[PDB]
RNA sequence: UGAGGUAGUAGGUUGUAUCGCUUUAGAGAUAGCCAUACAAUCUACUGUCUUUCU
């Protein structure tokens, strides 16, 4: 089926244009940037129980810098959620227009390989480092302040002590004797990443140092109580001896092994702050009594990389993917006005749920459903001077089906730019400077499969974001650019008396004829001066839905689309429209040949409600209450604000009752009280001339209600059943 | 913050069955938006258990 959720198809991953053809070249200008980490949201000690110090990225002065051959356009300050709290990352230029030589540039490239292959462990048999066939390639090099304090410059005395050390890829060859006892230097291990030598010869385990335990010595650690001392442990399990028995033990904690840092660990998947209320004493006791690795400096080789830069390196996958999460492919916004929405907002008009990062596609597309319906409806109602409700409902439903929405999103190119998968850097991320998967002589490193429904939903969320930001001219221009055309959008013996009603509603009509149209049938032909109240019911149902949805969206209560649509249906049900049209006296001006239809419900409501239904609901009472809205709208130069001004006094107590009482239909609530045994019997005409429905739930007998149709009959039966429960 | 497994919570996702509301074409049908119950599956957190590391 063309727009079915089932029809999945395969789609590649687009490359931000700035991050392609981006390899630095000899005698080619570079653009040195800076990641710009600054810890502007520490974590609280009422929220952190690691029992471990916080490390701001400002304690030290060496930082990572991209070296694209292409200029990066400034991106909104985005956060990453490291061990030390929400870090606001800012990729802001540091220097530009300088030329490098060959030797230093090959040094840069070798350090880039060392970083992604050796440091981050993103090397797989399938992936081969080729920075000349790769599709996204740029160096990631360290920066420091030397000479002038203001200047940040490429470290060359660093990146040259990585080529003069032999503890980088292997373990240094060293010889310790009892005649030259091992000597300890505190400054060397102050910020150190240490690798154990006695084990994991294939792939060693890295751990940055975070403390020095001075009281702890090689003779008293006893961590696992089956061993007489610490030194005897290396001696029996590895047969290693120590030449210095007065050195301290070197407390230590792992390098981060999971490199998805775009989500917070102790908050919801909603962007909502929520600390846990359980294990409060236990979390502190946990990191206290838990086994913790206490290495020894004798046997651990110090990397040529200090912890202060390893900490900025670990965050490079997430930072280089969020900068890549179309933040730099804001070409969508360049193609699409008050300067457009923030690229942070457009990244919620491309992110689909089950991408689990803190943005949902929905709660922004529901508002898009109401505007597109309203825009299509208004465009039709004014495109043609004559069309019955059947024709317009036909035309509309074709221009707004999921099939057509899908066929318009994919034509734009929206499926590659989307975010459909969860971020796993080793499994489905292709790091920069790496050529697409092959080493073996469909793939998860450059393709993804998305349903046809999801393109049709993002085409809605994008409209929602442009709308809620730039107004209602921007949403219309956006749709018009997709392809959906929305932009080119005796008679004084029964008209006198409308002055009282106009004074009741506090609006005066520039042309009274619209009030007349809003009150005459398409079968009552005594009034031939004006047209039927049928086209107006169409515009008014769309508008009163758009306005109610915009109000509901603008509330700080932040309703999920489920509750939002439940409310929208709770107040646009035509029973309420009948009640509000008879309360404020719409019927007394309403010319019709209805014999006794609305009189019963009028007396019913005016007697019982003096501050569910036991009587039939007139179609007219419900449809005049919302043809008046269309009449105001079409009279007041197509202005939603006069309509909302006139209608908000009436609807205000109703809205502030329903946004707290959130009503629902008796049939659905019955099938939610017990769906196992509840079912409606097929229609069958009784001896009254009615239609009856037989309903049962076990234990309370059988229920029924006669009506003029199957829907009304089962509704009455459901009410009868639900009153007893 | 080593590789797993097993329960719960939170956020999703897929399929299937019963369904609500708005629109109307001539049990029920067209086109939109949810909810509910069962099942499969993924991510983040907490605890518990095995292995490893200290
Ligand atoms: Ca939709
Ligand atoms: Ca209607």
């Amino acid at each position: 089926r063309p727009g079915s959720t089932k029809r999945r198809q395969c789609y590649p991953k687009a490359i931000p244009e700035c991050l392609r053809d981006s390899y630095p070249r000899p005698d080619q200008p570079c653009y040195l940037y800076v990641i710009g980490m600054v810890l502007t949201t520490p974590l609280p000690d009422e929220l952190n129980f690691r029992r471990r110090k916080l490390y701001p990225p400002e304690d030290t002065t060496r930082c990572f810098g991209i070296l694209t051959a292409k200029p990066i356009p400034q991106i909104p300050h985005f956060p990453v959620y490291t061990r030390s709290g929400e870090v606001t990352i800012s990729i802001e230029l540091k220097k530009s227009g300088f030329m490098l030589s060959l030797q230093m540039l090959e040094l840069i490239t070798r350090l880039h390989q060392y970083i992604f292959s050796h440091i981050l462990r993103l090397e797989k048999p399938a992936l081969e480092f080729k920075p000349t066939d790769a599709d996204s390639a740029y160096c990631v090099l360290p920066l420091n302040v030397v000479n002038d304090s203001s200047t940040l410059d490429i470290d060359f005395k660093f990146m040259e002590d990585i080529e003069k050390s032999e503890a980088r890829i292997g373990i240094p060859s060293t010889k310790y004797t009892k005649e030259t006892p091992f000597v300890f230097k505190l400054e060397d291990y102050q910020d150190a990443v240490i690798i154990p030598r006695y084990r994991n010869f294939d792939q060693p385990h890295r751990f940055y140092v975070a403390d020095v335990y001075t009281d702890l010595t090689p003779l008293s650690k006893f961590p696992s109580p089956e061993y007489e001392t610490f030194a005897e442990y290396y001696k029996t399990k590895y047969n290693l001896d120590l030449t210095n028995l007065n050195q301290p033990l070197l407390d230590v904690d792992h390098t981060s092994s999971r490199l998805n840092l775009l989500t917070p660990r102790h908050l919801n998947q909603k962007g909502k702050a929520l600390p846990l209320s359980s294990a409060e004493k236990r979390k502190a006791k946990w990191e206290s009594l838990q086994n913790k690795q206490i290495l020894v400096p004798e046997l651990c080789a110090i990397h040529p990389i200090p912890a202060s830069l390893w900490r900025k390196a670990v965050c490079l996958p997430s930072i280089l993917y969020r900068l890549h999460c179309l933040l730099t492919a804001e070409e969508l916004r360049a193609q699409t006005r008050t300067l457009g929405p923030n690229p942070g907002l457009i990244l919620q008009a491309l992110t689909l749920s089950n991408a689990s990062d803190g943005f949902n596609l929905e709660r922004l597309e529901m508002l898009g459903d109401s505007f597109l319906k309203h825009a299509i409806t208004t465009y039709l109602f004014c495109t043609y001077p004559d069309a019955h409700e059947g024709r317009l409902s036909y035309m509309r439903s074709k221009k707004v089906s999921n099939c057509n929405l899908y066929r318009l999103g994919k034509k734009k190119g929206l499926p590659s730019r989307m975010v459909v998968s969860i971020f796993d850097p080793p499994v489905n991320w292709l790091p920069p400077g790496y050529v697409v998967n092959q080493d073996k002589s469909y793939d998860l490193h450059t393709e993804q499969c998305i349903a046809d429904k999801s393109i049709a939903d993002c085409v809605e969320a994008l409209l929602g974001c442009y709308l809620t930001s730039c107004g209602e001219r921007a949403a219309q221009l956006f749709l018009c650019s997709l392809g959906l055309k929305v932009l080119p959008v005796t008679l004084n013996h029964l008209i006198s008396g409308f002055e009282n009603f106009e004074k009741k509603i506090n609006y005066r009509f520039k042309n009274k004829a619209y009030l007349l149209q809003a009150f005459t049938h398409a079968s009552y032909h005594y009034n031939t001066i004006t047209d039927c109240y049928q086209r107006l019911e169409f515009l008014g149902d769309a508008i009163l839905d758009y306005l109610i949805t915009k109000h509901l969206y603008e509330d700080p209560r932040q309703h999920s689309p489920g509750v939002l649509t439940d409310l929208r249906s709770a107040l646009v049900n035509n029973t309420i429209f009948a009640s509000l049209a008879v309360k404020y006296d719409y019927h007394k001006y309403f010319k019709a040949v209805s014999p006794e239809l609305f009189h019963v419900i009028d007396d019913f409501v005016q007697f019982q409600l003096e501050k569910e239904e036991d009587i039939e609901v007139p179609k007219a009472m419900g449809d005049i209450f919302e043809s008046l809205a269309g009449a105001i709208y079409m009279d007041s130069g197509m202005s939603l604000e006069t309509v909302w001004q006139v209608y908000y006094p009436m609807m205000r107590p109703l809205i502030e009752k329903f946004s707290a009482n959130v009503p629902r239909s008796p049939v659905r609530e019955l099938l939610e009280m017990e769906p196992e045994t509840a079912k409606f019997s097929p229609a069958e005409r009784t001896y009254d001339g009615k239609v009856r429905v037989t309903v049962e739930v076990v234990g309370k007998g059988k229920f029924k209600g006669v009506g003029r149709s199957y829907r009304i009959a089962k509704s009455a039966a459901a009410r009868r059943a639900l009153r007893s429960l």
